[PDB]
C-alpha cells in the first residue's frame, strides 16, 4: 500500500535558487555533417524537431551545512531537496520552419482530375515540402520519459516470410534519448525497418524513430516519480490529399465495385495519405515564458527528487524558423550567375532553466527503512546509513612487482566508478553544482515567489 | 524486531488456526467416461487417437481448485481484518456417488506366454516348439480404495537399474532392480498383484500379460513413505479393501537361465530325461462381489486425523484418487455391415467396445483464518514460501511494499503474437504431470437445506436452527 | 425469487454434463438453453470480472 | 482481408470510422461480500452495483 509522500516528509522554512546563465546551440537541421572519408561529426545536426533532454545535478544537501545548522540532528536523519516551482525561458522571435525531400512517392493531384491519370512509368517521385504539425508539451519528473513507438517484431512461426510479406506490428516502450524526432502526424514508428523505400516522409524523421509519451503507461507508474506533471497544446489540419505510387499489395475484392474498361480498365492505386498542414501559430498558446506552481501532483511524490537528480524534457515547434545565407566565392564580376554563390543552413536554439526549490529533512525507523529500500534500494548507497559491515584480514605485497622476479599480474578492481546505469543512454546535460544562492529578492524569478505568498520584501 | 523465539518440532495445524462458524457446499453435476479397455484407438498414420482407452482399471486422478478465500462473501464479515490476517478453507467432509450397477469386467491377451497346466498332469508334456503362444483371459482382483490430501498422491514401483561395472553386460542377463518412487499420475495401471514395475522394458517377450497393462507401469501406494511425511499433507486420510485367489497353476515356456542343481534331485531319464520348466504362475482371480464391500456412497467425517493438516487445503487446491474394481463389466454389441441376407454370417459383423464410467464429488467445507506473527510467516515460508507468493503476505512489509506492477499490453494485439503464443508465466509444477482436472469454483452455496449431503451433516450435529 | 414473495427456488432438475474426454456426441450438441437474448447481436467484448 | 479461395478472414477490416462497442460484466454483489457486512440482512434484500 504505497503511501502519500507527503506523510512522512516534513517541510522546512528555508528556499534557495539558482540558474544557469543561458543555452545555446546551432546545427544543421536535415541530416548530421562529418568529414567524407572519416567518421568523426563536422557539424551537430540540430532543428527543433530533435526533442530536448535535460538533465540535472544537484549537490548533495547533506554536504552543505546552513546559517544555522542546530534544528536538526545530521546523524539520525537526512536533508532531501524538494522541488516546488520551475520555469522555462524561450527568447528567440517565433516563426515557423519547415522541411521537405527531393524524391518522394507520390501519384498525382487527388483532389480534382478532369481526366484519368497517365500510366505508372519508372520512379515519379517528385520534389515536395510540408509544414509539421504546431506542438508545445513540458515534462517533468524524477525518473527519465517512458517513449513508445510502432515497430516490427517476430512473426508466429506456421508460415514462412516470403520478402514482399506484411511485416506483423509490435508496440514496444523504450527510455527516450535526446535528437529523437517528435511526430508529424504520421505516428511513432521505425521507418528504416519498415520503410524499406525510405523516401516515403521527408528527411528529418527518415532515419530514427518518431517516439510519443504514453500518458496512460507513465501515469500508471505505482510510485508516480516518472513524471509528476505536464502540459500539452497541439493542432493540426488538412492541406492536400495524394498517393502512393508501387505494386499493389492488394487488390479490393470485386464486389465492392463494377468492372471499368478503356480509361476504366484498369484501378489506380488505393493509396493515400494526408499533408499535415500546420495553422496560424498565436503568442497566446505559448506556454512558456510563465510562472508555475504546483502543490499537488496525480503521483505520491511531492516535488521530491531523489538522488539529487531532476528530469526536463521539452519540445517547441514554434521557433523552427530555418536562416539562410549565401556566401560569394567570387565578389570582383558584376553580372549575376547561379554558380558564384554557395547555400548553408543553420538554425537557432535558446534555452533557459530556473527552478525553486524547498528544503525537507526525513526521520528514520525500520518501517521508514523497509518502506524505501522496497522502492529504489540504491538510493541508500549515496546515504550514510547503510550498514554493511566489511571483511578483509591478511594481504600479501610481495614488493616490488616491477622487480620482474615473479610475483602475480595485477591489479583488477576499477570497475565500480559507475554510477549512472544509464550512461548508455545519451543526452544533453547541464551542471548546476555551484550556481545556488540564499536569497530570493536578488533574482527575477523569484520575487514573484515571494509576492505569490507575500511576506515583507524584509526591512530596509 | 528480528526474528523471535518460540516452539516448533512440526505443530498441530490445529495449534494457531481458529476455525470460524460457518459452511458451505458444492457439486458437480456428475462425470461421465467412455472408452476401450484394452488400448486407445488413433488413426493408423495419425498420433492423434480417435478414441482413447478407458478401464476401471485405470487409476483415476482427480485435482479440485477453488476460490480465493479474500475475493468471496460472507453474510456477516465483521469479525476479521483481511489487513492482518489471511483466511483458507477446510476441510470437513467427503463424499463419493457412484450410480452404476455392479458387475465383473475382464481382460486378456490373445498371444500369451503359455506352457502348460501342472494343476493337473496326466503325462510328461510335449517338447519346446515355436510360439505356442496361446490366447486367455483372467480377472483381476477386486479392490476398493480411497485417498485424499493436499499433495499429489506417490505410489512406488520396480525399475530396471543402472548396473555397476566390474562384468560386462552379456545378452540375456538379469539386470538388477532398483524400487523407485515416482508420482502417481492418470490412466495409470492398478497393479493386478504382479507388482509394480515397467513390463515394457522387463518383459522383453511382451506376451506375458493381458494388453492392458502390457507396456505401462502399473503403480502401487507406500503408506510408510506418504504418512513419514513430515506434515502429513501427502494424504491426510484413506481407506481400503481387497481381496484375491488361486485358480490355476501354469508355466512359463522358454529358455532357462538358471538352472536347477542337480543336488536337489536325482538325474532322470527317458521321459524324465528332460527338465521341463519350472517356472510357475499363478491364475489371479477375483471373487463374489457384495453390495456390502462398499465403502463408497456413504459420508465420511473427520475429526482428528494422522498428519498434522486437519482439514487444510492449501493453495485452494485439492486432490482425490479412486479406485473401482466393481463396475468393470464391459458392453459389447454387433453393427452388421450387411441387413439384407437372412443366413447367419460371420463377415458380415464388425465387433466393438465401449465401457460406461460414472463418478460424482460432494464436498463439505469449513472456513478459517491465520493471525499473522513473523513467527507464523517464519514457519510457513520455512514450510513451503510459494503459498506466501499467491497471498499478498498478510502484506509484505506492515505498509504493502508493491513490485513495480506489470499493467500489460494483452488483450489483443497485432497479428504479431508472440505476444502471446508463449503464454501466462509462471507454471504449475506439475504441469508436466498429466492427470484430469474439474472447476468447482463458482457452485459454492451458503445454506446446506438445499443438498442431500448437507442436511444429514446437520442431522449428524443437529441444527437446533440455521443460523447465521 | 425465483418465485414472488420469499419462498424461492426453481424446482425442476437443474445441472447436468455429459463429456470429460472427446468421443461422444458433445456436451454441446444440445444448444445453450442461458442467454442474453441479444447474442445474436454481436461485438467487442471485456471481462472485468476479476 | 481473407483467403480468397476461403470465406475465412484473414484480417481483421478495423478503421477509426467504425463505431466501438463496449459490454462490460459485473460480478454479482451478492455473492461479494466485504470487511464488515453485517450492516444488513442478505435474505430480505439484495445488493446493486451504480
Amino acid at each position: 500500500k504505497v503511501v502519500s509522500t507527503d506523510e512522512y516528509v516534513a517541510r522546512t522554512n528555508i528556499y534557495y535558487h539558482a540558474g544557469t546563465s543561458r543555452l545555446l546551440a546551432v546545427g544543421h537541421p536535415y541530416f548530421p555533417i562529418k568529414k567524407p572519408n572519416n567518421n568523426k561529426i563536422l557539424v551537430p545536426k540540430v532543428s527543433g524537431l530533435q526533442y530536448r533532454v535535460f538533465r540535472i545535478h544537484l549537490p548533495d544537501p547533506n554536504k552543505f551545512g546552513f546559517p544555522d545548522t542546530s534544528f536538526y540532528n545530521p546523524d539520525t536523519q537526512r536533508l532531501v531537496w524538494a522541488c516546488v516551482g520551475v520555469e522555462v525561458g524561450r527568447g528567440q522571435p517565433l516563426g515557423v520552419g519547415i522541411s521537405g525531400h527531393p524524391l518522394l512517392n507520390k501519384l498525382d493531384d487527388t483532389e480534382n482530375a478532369s481526366a484519368y491519370a497517365a500510366n505508372a512509368g519508372v520512379d515519379n517521385r517528385e520534389c515536395i515540402s510540408m509544414d509539421y504539425k504546431q506542438t508545445q508539451l513540458c515534462l517533468i519528473g524524477c525518473k527519465p520519459p517512458i517513449g513508445e513507438h510502432w515497430g516490427k517484431g517476430s512473426p508466429c512461426t506456421n508460415v514462412a516470410v516470403n520478402p514482399g510479406d506484411c511485416p506483423p506490428l509490435e508496440l514496444i516502450n523504450t527510455v527516450i534519448q535526446d535528437g529523437d524526432m517528435v511526430d508529424t502526424g504520421f505516428g511513432a514508428m521505425d521507418f528504416t525497418t519498415l520503410q524499406a523505400n525510405k523516401s516515403e516522409v521527408p528527411l528529418d524523421i527518415c532515419t530514427s524513430i518518431c517516439k510519443y509519451p504514453d500518458y496512460i503507461k507513465m501515469v500508471s507508474e505505482p510510485y508516480g516519480d516518472s513524471l509528476f506533471f505536464y502540459l500539452r497544446r497541439e493542432q493540426m489540419f488538412v492541406r492536400h490529399l495524394f498517393n502512393r505510387a508501387g505494386a499493389v499489395g492488394e487488390n479490393v475484392p470485386d464486389d465492392l465495385y463494377i468492372k471499368g474498361s478503356g480509361s476504366t480498365a484498369n484501378l489506380a492505386s488505393s493509396n493515400y495519405f494526408p499533408t499535415p498542414s500546420g495553422s496560424m501559430v498565436t503568442s497566446d498558446a505559448q506556454i512558456f515564458n510563465k510562472p508555475y506552481w504546483l502543490q499537488r501532483a496525480q503521483g505520491h511524490n511531492n516535488g521530491i527528487c531523489w538522488g539529487n537528480q531532476l528530469f526536463v524534457t521539452v519540445v517547441d515547434t514554434t521557433r523552427s524558423t530555418n536562416m539562410s545565407l549565401c556566401a560569394a566565392i567570387s565578389t570582383s564580376e558584376t553580372t549575376y550567375k547561379n554558380t558564384n554563390f554557395k547555400e548553408y543552413l543553420r538554425h537557432g536554439e535558446e534555452y533557459d532553466l530556473q527552478f525553486i526549490f524547498q528544503l525537507c529533512k526525513i526521520t528514520l525507523t525500520a518501517d521508514v527503512m523497509t518502506y524505501i529500500h522496497s522502492m529504489n534500494s540504491t538510493i541508500l548507497e549515496d546515504w550514510n546509513f547503510g550498514l554493511q559491515p566489511p571483511p578483509g584480514g591478511t594481504l600479501e605485497d610481495t614488493y616490488r612487482f616491477v622487480t620482474s622476479q615473479a610475483i602475480a599480474c595485477q591489479k583488477h578492481t576499477p570497475p565500480a566508478p559507475k554510477e549512472d546505469p544509464l550512461k548508455k543512454y545519451t543526452f544533453w546535460e547541464v551542471n548546476l553544482k555551484e550556481k545556488f544562492s540564499a536569497d530570493l529578492d536578488q533574482f527575477p524569478l523569484g520575487r514573484k515567489f515571494l509576492l505569490q505568498a507575500g511576506l515583507k520584501a524584509k526591512p530596509k
